[PDB]
């Protein structure tokens, strides 16, 4: 019963970004995406920041418990669980930043068994509940074909592992998908319906610092009056998925949780002096401290599209509004697609304008798909023994 409503936690948001695992909205959220795990070109998945997975002590946690035992964020997170029983974690591969090692990780028999076996070893000893693969992007045919191979490969670890020691609980196996024609027409698009759980469709950034002219960075459709201000649209993403045959209900509508500016700008789909500023990194906003003052917020809703724009400043800022969100949500509904995904927790207001909040309230009812508190093969006690 249900819809998915899967977020994005980073591992370094426990630094400056000051963002903990029990501050997020567990009882709101389907799927935590945690994210990243790092990978060799051999197929080994290891631990970016093991502080932060494993070592960090909360003001909770014991320096002299019995055993070997897990703490940092892999602790936290599986006490959300144990409280909110519909909250499922997923551990995520690889990302923007660390895909240019998965060719040759998906490249061989040899790889492609190192990869699930590394990957599945964190799931059951982490006590997490599945796999998020986020290889961004396949470039070759041969890529995709050793997409399909490895995600068949780590289905079968899981489902093995699951056999022996899980009691047939179904883990799960998910993908972060490109929303860019380049990228997806390059994707086993069927085939990777067909062995999934769940595709999580990257519905944002598609205007930034390498466009000539400011844009809708996750627009709903092509701006029919001002194309210019949309080089990419979900619309045509999703279409293309369905037409390719992915189930509908496999499809999970990604949306930022963060604004990408374009400073000395006329509006959309006009020339930019500069991305300007950002919360953490040049051009890029937290959804929190947006809109700004000043500027006044704009619904194009041909283009199904939000931004805040600054007259004085000239200052354009593509983000989703929770009014936004509404709309996504009921154009999602319209085809059946499984839910909502954010990139990402840290940066969303609280109360009623969280954007996490906003779609799960205009969904409906939270994915009733239960997580697994058992993990009698964790390397750690506390996990094992389910933290009692």
């Amino acid at each position: 019963t249900g819809s998915i409503n899967a977020v994005y936690f980073t591992n370094w948001g426990i630094y400056g970004r000051n963002f903990q695992p029990a501050d997020l909205q567990a009882s709101k959220i389907l799927h935590v995406l945690y994210s990243f795990m790092n990978l060799r070109v051999d197929g080994t998945v290891y631990s970016g920041d093991t502080y932060a997975d494993l070592e960090k002590h909360y003001s909770d946690d014991s320096w002299n418990d019995i055993g070997t035992n897990a703490y940092g964020c892999v602790k936290q997170l599986y006490k959300l669980k144990k409280a909110n029983r519909s909250l499922k974690i997923m551990l995520s591969i690889g990302g923007w930043t660390w895909s240019t090692n998965f060719p040759a990780a998906a490249s061989t028999e040899a790889t492609r068994a190192t990869f699930a076996k590394t990957a599945v070893e964190f799931m059951k000893d982490w006590g997490f509940d599945g796999i998020d693969v986020d290889w961004e992007y396949p470039a070759s045919e041969t890529d995709a074909n050793n997409m399909v191979l490895l995600l068949q490969r780590v289905r079968q670890e899981l489902d093995s592992y699951s056999a022996t020691y899980a009691n047939g609980y179904h883990f799960q196996l998910s993908i972060a998908a490109p929303a860019g024609p380049s990228h997806y027409n390059v994707l086993k698009l069927a085939q990777l319906g067909s062995v999934l759980d769940n595709i999580n469709l990257m519905a944002y950034d598609y205007a930034g610092s390498w466009d000539s002219v400011s844009g809708h960075q996750t627009n709903l459709y092509p701006s029919t009056s001002n194309p210019s201000s949309t080089p990419f649209s979900t619309k045509a993403a999703v279409d293309a998925y369905i037409a390719a045959g992915v189930p509908a209900s496999k499809i999970i509508l990604g949306m930022p949780i963060y604004g990408r500016a374009f400073v000395g700008t006329d509006g959309p789909g006009k020339p930019y002096s500069t991305i300007g500023e950002g919360s953490w990194e040049s051009g890029i906003w937290d959804y929190k401290v947006l809109p700004k003052a000043g500027a006044t917020v704009i619904t194009d809703s041909a283009a199904g599209a939000t931004y805040s724009y600054d007259s004085s400043s000239r200052t354009m800022i593509s983000y989703d509004t929770p009014d936004m969100v509404r709309t996504k949500v009921s154009y999602a509904k319209g085809l059946g697609l499984g839910g909502s995904m954010f990139w990402e927790a840290s940066a969303d207001k609280t109360g009623s304008d969280s954007l996490i909040g906003t779609a799960l309230s205009s969904m409906g009812s939270h994915d009733s798909t239960q997580n697994c508190l058992s993990y009698p093969n964790s390397k750690f006690d506390n996990i094992k023994n389910s933290l009692s």
